[PDB]
């Protein structure tokens, strides 16, 4: 059965006017703002940015890759859909 979301979990991660996004759940460094109560820092595969979502917005990605990982014509997309296949515990910094 399904534990909570924890640093490392692979996801497509869903926020609005964009499609389901591949993605993974981020540690917080030592120094580093913390999320939002119910908040999970979220670095989304491609672009490389970060945001703060609820569970509601995440898909595990085993579960979802059949519908979500297709390629996309939005900047950053195809490299994301690489990064989280290949090498999705990599620094991106």
């Amino acid at each position: 059965m399904p534990h909570a979301f924890k640093p490392g979990d692979l996801v497509f991660a869903k926020m609005k006017g964009y499609p389901h996004w591949p993605a993974r759940i981020d540690d917080i460094a030592d120094g580093a703002v913390k999320p939002p109560p119910n908040k999970y820092p979220i670095f989304f595969f491609g672009t490389h940015e970060t945001a703060f979502l609820g569970p509601k917005d995440l898909f595990p990605y085993d579960k979802s890759k059949d519908k979500y990982g297709k390629p996309n014509k939005r900047k950053g997309f195809n490299e994301g859909l690489w990064e989280i296949q290949n090498n999705p515990h990599a620094s991106y910094s």
